[PDB]
């Protein structure tokens, strides 16, 4: 088990650098929250500011998901992520990742009482 919100964080989450520096971080943090178990998730964003900073963005700019619902959220100022993207010679279990760091907006879908981000829809 485990709520709908601590999976966004632990698959989104990283209050902890202020920016991944250098090319590890993806295939260290990919493995640590879990993400490569069953099978190598081949794109993953985490997001480098408070947990109060992104649960605010749910009342944010109200935008269409990519999937159609109504219930994504764009952050008004950008925010520090971390894009990590599956390499092309990447076998599972030994999952590799392109690290790319970027301040950009975030949007997320929201959902429960309380509101607050259960996934990671897009950055812009």
């Amino acid at each position: 088990k485990e709520t709908a919100a601590a999976k966004f964080e632990r698959q989104h989450m990283d209050s902890s650098t202020s920016a991944a520096s250098s090319s590890n971080y993806c295939n260290q943090m990919m493995k640590s929250r879990n993400l490569t178990k069953d099978r190598c998730k081949p794109v993953n964003t985490f997001v480098h500011e408070s947990l109060a900073d992104v649960q605010a963005v749910c009342s944010q700019k109200n935008v269409a998901c990519k999937n159609g619902q109504t219930n994504c959220y764009q952050s008004y100022s950008t925010m520090s992520i971390t894009d990590c993207r599956e390499t092309g010679s990447s076998k599972y279990p030994n999952c590799a990742y392109k690290t790319t760091q970027a301040n950009k907006h975030i949007i997320v879908a929201c959902e429960g009482n309380p509101y607050v981000p259960v996934h990671f829809d897009a950055s812009v």
